[PDB]
């Protein structure tokens, strides 16, 4: 089965999942020198004040904090996007060192974590139907850097011993993602795939300029994550990001400067 590791990382993904070397693939190094300003770009609309918290999920390969989008409640919308998008989940993905953990980069920096928030486009009814559209998913990620702590974060942090292995949940009801944003919604877009097998390509991303500062203790505790299940060998759950993919044909606008 794919992962992180040696033998079943992202160089050996593509041959069950040939898309990897795709036209389309994520993620990429936003080289902040060739990024178009595109004053047709709409600022961002971030509609998370309805939010609803669901639940929390070791899956294996990261954590993912789950809400419920049976209704039109957290929404992105405006930027590069027609049409509404629904929030169902965010993500982490994280390194074994402060200075790596992200899947995009910077003019080739990398930061200690990406969040990636996960949104539907509501017109397809289902995510598993948006999924097959190239229009079908918005993530909207965030870089994390290690500074002084993320006050929003902490209630994540605090939960992640109930969900040390494989398969483990916990309630996580009534948590803000508000909290997680920084204080600018400039960003960079582009078209591209899920970072993770199927890899499909249907995701329009938005990439926050500003990242979020989080302490060293924060992350450390990402890193005490296991990617086996409960009663196998540990396995620390760490670099499970997916390198910077060929550019090709492929435009990042900027919503800035
Ligand atoms: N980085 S990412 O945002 O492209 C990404 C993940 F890294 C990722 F691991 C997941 S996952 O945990 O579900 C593993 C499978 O790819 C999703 N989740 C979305 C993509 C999965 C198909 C259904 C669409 C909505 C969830 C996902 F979107
Ligand atoms: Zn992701």
């Amino acid at each position: 089965h794919w992962g992180y590791g040696k033998h079943n990382g992202p160089e050996h993904w593509h041959k069950d999942f040939p898309i990897a070397k795709g036209e389309r693939q994520s993620p990429v190094d936003i080289d902040t020198h060739t990024a178009k300003y595109d004053p047709s770009l709409k600022p961002l609309s971030v509609s998370y004040d309805q939010a609803t918290s669901l639940r929390i999920l070791n899956t294996g390969y990261l954590f993912q904090v789950e809400f419920d989008d049976s209704q039109d409640k957290a929404v992105l919308k405006g930027g590069p996007l027609d049409g509404t998008y629904r929030l169902k989940q965010f993500h982490f993905h994280w390194g074994s060192l402060d200075g790596q953990g992200s899947e995009h980069t910077v003019d080739k920096k990398k930061y200690a974590a990406e969040l990636h928030l996960v949104h539907w486009n509501t017109k397809y009814g289902d995510y598993g139907k948006a999924v097959q559209q190239p229009d079908g998913l918005a993530v909207l990620g965030i870089f994390l850097k290690v500074g002084s702590a993320k006050p929003g974060l902490q209630k994540v942090v605090d939960v992640l011993d109930s969900i040390k292995t494989k398969g483990k949940s916990a309630d996580f009801t009534n948590f803000d993602p508000r909290g997680l944003l920084p204080e600018s919604l400039d960003y960079w877009t582009y078209p591209g795939s899920l970072t993770t097998p199927p890899l499909t390509e249907c995701v329009t991303w938005i990439v926050l300029k500003e990242p979020i500062s989080v302490s060293s203790e924060q992350v450390l505790k990402f890193r005490k994550l296991n990617f086996n299940g409960e009663g196998e060998p540990e396995e620390l759950m760490v670099d499970n990001w997916r390198p910077a993919q060929p550019l090709k044909n492929r435009q990042i606008k900027a919503s800035f400067k």
